[PDB]
């Protein structure tokens, strides 16, 4: 279990670990090395998602380790409040991001190991706390250089709890 402590409230997440062990593997340790820790979601989208775990207060983006293996061929699916790693054109370029869908995105899900269809991995889910995604995912937002849907108060991961078996 994974806790996500933010100044609007917690984030409760249980992680897939068998479906995605690489992914999983990869989000606890950022997480138990206190990764995460004061980054914000810096990506919000009404009915779409809300994006984290990459910048601190004031547009930071922090180093990161090198990125993993697309995982998103384990038959998960994008529905309302699971998990999945954000990444760029690259299937297997993921490294600390990740977001919450807000809604189903079928868009998102893998349907081949091809640049269009790898999609986005899903490995985990919000079991607790999804009002306080909802309340995220509708504040103000604006610009910040090339990114867009910043929020104009920062929405803060202040520490998180990891309890494993």
């Amino acid at each position: 279990m994974v806790t996500f402590h933010t100044n609007h409230g917690d984030i409760v997440i249980k992680t897939f670990d068998d479906k995605a062990p690489e992914t999983v593997k990869n989000f606890l340790d950022y997480c138990r090395e206190g990764f995460y820790n004061n980054t914000i979601f810096h990506r919000v989208i009404n009915g779409f998602m809300i994006q984290g775990g990459g910048f601190e207060p004031g547009m930071k983006q922090k180093a990161t380790k090198e990125p993993i293996k697309n995982e998103a061929n384990n038959g998960l699916k994008n529905t309302r409040g699971t998990l999945a790693m954000a990444r760029t054109q690259a299937p297997h370029s993921a490294t600390a991001q990740f977001f919450i869908n807000v809604v189903d995105n079928d868009f998102l899900n893998f349907s081949g190991e091809s640049l269009q269809g790898w999609g986005y991995c899903v490995f985990a889910e919000v079991v607790d706390g999804m009002d306080v995604v909802d309340k995220i995912k509708g504040v103000a937002t604006g610009r910040s250089g090339m990114h867009q849907d910043v929020p104009k108060e920062d929405v803060i991961i202040e520490s998180v709890t990891v309890s494993e078996h």
